[PDB]
């Protein structure tokens, strides 16, 4: 897989981004629904953590195999990939929700097993350029002062660090040069927040039921 991913927005109609799925599918297909989301002409962008403490999570995690569906890998689905790989330790994935798994029934292990392979193809930041704006997408962070495509970076800091949206609400703010907007999720919060050009949209779907999606191009 490749760090970066960079999607041209031209090729769709209406983007959008949703926050920390969790297992919460029926919400969402109810909410895309609602928006009258085409998917033969608009697109989907994830900042991950599809499964966990959740309900429906293999039909979340199978979303990453439709073409208007594009992610970027959460912490939680290194979890699970970390988890199951054959030197794997599940401990931490199971501390964090990962029951699930275990749960399934056989036909659906199977299925599990082959989709947490694919998500081991996820990248961990995606660059969304649209009408001349561009936005950039990870699960908790981009552990930069500046952006720079294909710029080497640890992976545990972009789907684990709190640290920046922990300063932001400490009242130490700071935009980040390179991209116009960026967009998170990982840390829960009663409604979306935005600290400088960093947005982050995890509302606890899993928890109270709000899941946001937010709107970057159309309409
Ligand atoms: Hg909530
Ligand atoms: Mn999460
Ligand atoms: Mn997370």
């Amino acid at each position: 897989m490749r760090y970066y991913e960079k999607i041209d927005g031209s090729k769709y109609r209406n983007i959008w981004v949703v926050g920390d799925l969790h297992g919460c599918y029926t919400n969402l297909m109810n909410k895309l629904d609602t928006i009258g989301f085409d998917n033969k002409k608009d697109l989907l962008i994830s900042v991950g953590d599809l499964v966990d403490r959740g309900a429906e999570n293999v039909e979340c995690l199978e979303l990453i195999t439709f073409p208007w569906f594009r992610a970027v890998r959460g912490n939680h689905e290194q979890m699970m990939i970390d988890g199951l790989s054959e030197r794997g330790n599940v401990n931490h994935w199971l501390l964090n929700g990962g029951g699930w798994f275990f749960n399934l029934d056989y036909d659906k292990e199977i299925l599990a097993k082959a989709l947490a392979h694919k998500a081991d193809e996820l990248p961990l930041i995606i660059e969304l350029v649209s009408k001349d704006k561009k936005y950039v997408i990870c699960h908790a962070d981009y552990p930069f002062d500046e952006y720079e495509f294909g710029k080497p970076v640890d992976h545990q800091q972009v789907i684990w660090n709190r640290e920046r949206i922990s300063n932001s609400q400490n009242g130490i703010v700071k935009e980040i040069k390179g991209a116009d907007t960026f967009i998170f999720g990982h840390t829960p919060a009663v409604k979306p927040l935005k600290f400088a050009n960093q947005m982050y949209i995890d509302t606890g779907a899993v928890f109270c039921g709000n899941l946001t999606l937010i709107q970057v191009q159309g309409a």
